[PDB]
């Protein structure tokens, strides 16, 4: 019997309980400073929520510290939500988040270290004149929150969205401020959409045009462009566009309104939200947070005596045909890196399963390159309308293709009872044009009761006749990100197999397809487990 099998190894957590929202993610001083929504008296989401916090030099490694931000005024008394960090000029990290106060209305609240001296800024202070915003005139008490990183225009004046809703159509209400403390609410949101709902966990930022580098939030310019992303319906989703600090207009590139449909790009299509970016001039990356939910049950999760895990942090930029974003691991998990198994021009034939020895198969971070023969073979299906989900879901690693299903098992048992099958499948239209479907099946990860096990997927933008079918797997235990081709398309899965709790987790390459395919190359690392110290109390 093996304790807490779901724990993972490297990827960010408390030491119990529930965890959601990340929050006011930063890097100061040279410290990395990570906060979360946590509800320090239970496994569940509850009437007291607080500003978990823990410190690392590289994203990785972490030192967990007593809450920073809980409820000690009129402005926050029930409850301390999300909100998000910003260093003004000075040298002053300022954190705007939103509060639940004593009527049970969500306010946006100031809070700033109050020991600069300290390298992890262990104690805050409040503004005295907290909340220093209050819901607009036609929007209800419980949704308007969520305030961002705050970005400062040519003309020195300071831009927050928060997030909320005015009549079920989601918004990004936009603030202006010159001290930062006195804010003024725009006359237009920064953007909308109809029917969405609330707007949570609203982030704007700029990302460079052909560069794999991240920007401060403050950069402008024609050779920049803003993404305006928005979690609704239950996912994140974004919208890249062009930003005009003058008339505060955002245009989106491809002239939609977020529907929250397959018209739209997300992050990541698993289980992804409430995700936060910020700056690290260090590196010049922007880093993307993200709260994982949990897909076991309640009971489970209470009996387990935790809930939630955060994303690995990955760098994100805009891709070269400008219109999504990439994102992967941030290098510091290269570190984790221990032994490694390379496999090389291997054919796959069809209806095989090539097991991987040697690996820690519950903790890996695995990528696999597939070259493909006979493309002229793929399955003709147009895929102008597919919901590549409602695919996913109905033609799993069970149901035989020509080219696909190929990729990867993961977090499988050693009889296949249980396995969480990533991979592809190549499909054509009537003219010829081929489109890529990637699939996180996870029809048969466990033979668990109460468990979500519900796939996703989604359409990678890339062309099979010229480029193979990339594929990375960050594997560790109840917990898989999967980056396609490079990071074009994420899918981050939960699972809770059965067998964790006696036998160790094994890793295959397979194709259930009719046509051969080639692993050109596969590497696999066992990865080790990221440190976690505590200094509380
Ligand atoms: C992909 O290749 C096979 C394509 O179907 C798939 O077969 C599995 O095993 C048999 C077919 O050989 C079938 O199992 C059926 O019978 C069992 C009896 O216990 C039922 O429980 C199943 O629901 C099903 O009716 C299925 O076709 C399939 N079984 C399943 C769903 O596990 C392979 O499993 C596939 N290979 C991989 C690596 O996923
Ligand atoms: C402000 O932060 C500094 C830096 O952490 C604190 O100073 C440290 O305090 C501990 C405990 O008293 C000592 O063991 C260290 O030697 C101190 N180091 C430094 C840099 O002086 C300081 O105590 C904090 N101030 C307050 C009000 O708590």
């Amino acid at each position: 019997q093996i304790e807490q099998p779901y724990r993972t190894g490297y990827h960010f957590q408390p030491p119990s309980n529930w965890m959601n929202d990340p929050n006011g993610p930063m890097l100061y001083q040279g410290v990395y400073h990570f906060f979360y929504q946590y509800n320090p008296y239970a496994a569940t989401f509850g009437d007291v929520i607080i500003w978990g916090h823990a410190v690392s030099y590289d994203l990785v490694n972490w030192i967990h510290l007593d809450p920073a931000i809980y409820p000690t005024q009129e402005a926050d008394s029930k409850s301390c939500w999300s909100g998000s960090a910003t260093i003004l000029p000075g040298n002053i990290p300022a954190m705007l988040y939103t509060g639940s106060d004593s009527k049970s209305r969500q306010v946006q609240d100031l809070a700033w270290p109050k020991n600069l001296s300290d390298p992890f800024l262990r104690e805050w202070v409040k503004h005295p004149k907290n909340p220093l915003i209050t819901p607009p005139e036609g929007v209800k008490d419980d949704c308007f929150r969520d305030p961002s990183t705050a970005w400062l225009g040519p003309d020195g004046v300071w831009r927050i969205v928060v997030g909320g809703d005015r009549d079920n159509n989601g918004m990004a209400f936009l603030y202006q401020s010159t001290d930062f403390v006195n804010w003024k609410r725009y006359d237009q949101p920064l953007s909308s959409a109809d029917a969405t709902g609330t707007w949570e966990c609203p982030d704007f930022y700029p990302v460079p045009l052909n560069s794999t580098n991240g920007l401060d939030t403050s950069v402008y310019g024609g050779s920049v462009r803003h993404v305006m992303k928005a979690g609704f319906e239950g996912h994140d989703w974004y919208t890249i566009g062009t930003y005009s600090p003058d008339r505060e207009n955002f245009l989106p590139q491809n002239g939609l309104s977020l529907t929250g449909s397959t018209l739209d790009l997300r992050y990541d299509y698993g289980q992804f939200y409430a995700s936060k970016s910020f700056f690290d001039d260090a590196k010049n990356r922007r880093v993307l947070w993200a709260w994982v939910p949990e897909t076991d049950s309640q009971a489970d999760d209470i009996e387990k005596g935790w809930a939630g895990l955060q994303s690995f942090p990955r760098a994100l930029w805009i891709d070269r045909n400008g219109k999504q974003l990439i994102q992967w691991p941030v290098e510091e998990i290269e570190e984790l890196r221990q032994n490694q198994v390379n496999l090389q021009n291997k054919n796959l034939k069809p209806g095989s399963v090539l097991e991987i020895h040697g690996i820690a198969a519950s903790q890996a971070d695995v990528t696999i390159s597939f070259k493909l023969e006979g493309l002229k073979e793929a399955e003709v299906l147009d895929t102008t309308l597919v919901d590549p989900q409602a695919l996913c879901n109905e033609r799993g690693a069970s149901s035989r293709g020509a080219l696909g299903p190929f990729g990867l098992l993961a977090m499988a048992s050693k009889d296949l009872k249980e396995q969480s099958a990533i991979f592809f499948r190549v499909f054509q239209n009537q003219l010829g044009r081929y489109s890529v479907l990637m699939c996180s099946d996870l029809s048969r990860s466990t033979v668990r009761s109460n468990i979500d096990t519900t796939s996703y997927g989604a359409f990678v933008d890339i062309d099979p006749r010229s480029e193979e079918i990339s594929l990375r797997n960050l594997i560790d235990h109840s917990i898989i990100e999967s980056f396609g081709a490079g990071g074009k398309t994420c899918i981050t899965s939960r699972i809770y197999p059965k067998f964790v709790n006696n036998e160790e987790a094994h890793l295959f390459v397979f194709n259930n397809g009719t046509q051969n395919v080639k692993i050109s190359e596969m590497s696999a690392w066992s990865m080790k487990n990221a440190k976690f110290v505590v200094d509380q109390s």
